[PDB]
């Protein structure tokens, strides 16, 4: 359930999207030069932020999320509380992180509004969801909703939570080519012993989805393991608890400053 290394291409595009993620807590700082920076996602009371963006080098829609930014984001951290994904009824008896949930619908049409709005001008473009972090569970059941609608749907996760219930890990799976790595749409990325992608407890009914992306320090394509299956291995299996450096710092880029 481990095969340690992946190509150097693949490498690039982790830290691309990582350096997007990151970027997402100050105001998408030194993003690649390729990509257009468009529509604002927002909703001041759940204080969700976000971005949709636009690269027609690579030809295709970005949508960002930022992750814990405030106080009131954290209020949505906290909140295990499992709830049913009635945003996507055919996830047969998917239920979510209740926090996540509430941003989620917090934004949901904004979010659907936009990204249609790229979209329809462009039916040709893929499109890539991405967070760190809150901002990756945000991404997580974004990326969910679009692909019961479009097709070519990506996902790109950082420190990403349990987001929600096994139903929804299989969902997610099959929705994405989770079965094998050669053909994911869903890359979980996760760092040294960070402590969120063991948040909340699988015993509480969390589970994951997608293929996971574990880098190990130092940071590099030769030091980043394949991990796949269900035994506990990787980064779930180094006891990494709550929010810690490795969390942070995804491929040497801390979510703060911007040294990129
Ligand atoms: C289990 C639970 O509390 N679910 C409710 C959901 O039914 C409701 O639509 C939403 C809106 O606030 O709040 C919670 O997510
Ligand atoms: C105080 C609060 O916001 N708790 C919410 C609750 O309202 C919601 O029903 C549940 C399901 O998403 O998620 C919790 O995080
Ligand atoms: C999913 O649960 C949590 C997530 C965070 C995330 C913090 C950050 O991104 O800075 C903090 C506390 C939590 O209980």
């Amino acid at each position: 359930a481990s095969t340690q290394g992946i190509s150097e291409d693949l490498y690039n595009r982790l830290v691309e999207m990582a350096t997007i993620s990151q970027a997402a807590y100050a105001d998408l700082c030194n993003i690649p030069s390729t990509i257009i920076k468009g529509e604002k996602i927002y909703n001041a009371q759940t204080d969700i932020n976000g971005w949709i963006l636009r690269d027609d080098t690579s030809k295709e829609i970005i949508t960002v999320f930022r992750g814990t930014g405030s106080d009131t984001n954290l209020q949505l951290d906290t909140n295990y509380t499992l709830t049913p994904f009635d945003t996507l009824p055919q996830c047969n008896d998917c239920e979510v992180h209740g926090g996540y949930y509430i941003g989620w619908i917090s934004v949901q049409d904004q979010v659907e509004s936009l990204v249609k709005q790229q979209a329809s001008q462009y039916p040709d473009y893929a499109l890539t969801v991405t967070g760190h972090a809150l901002g990756a569970s945000m991404a997580a059941l974004t990326a969910a909703q679009l692909s019961a609608t479009y097709d070519n749907v990506r996902l790109y996760t950082f420190g990403e939570p349990r987001s929600g219930n096994q139903a929804f890990a299989s969902y997610m799976n099959d929705a994405f080519q989770v079965s094998s790595p050669e053909t994911t749409q869903y890359f979980r990325v996760t760092h040294s012993n960070d402590g969120i992608p063991n948040l909340p407890p699988a015993d509480e009914g969390y589970a994951h989805g997608g293929v996971e992306y574990w880098s190990v320090d130092p940071y590099s394509a030769q030091n980043t393991f394949v991990c796949t299956g269900d035994e506990v291995q990787c980064c779930e299996a180094q006891g990494g608890q709550g929010v810690n450096d490795a969390h942070t710092t995804y491929f040497g880029m801390t979510s703060g400053a911007c040294t990129w």
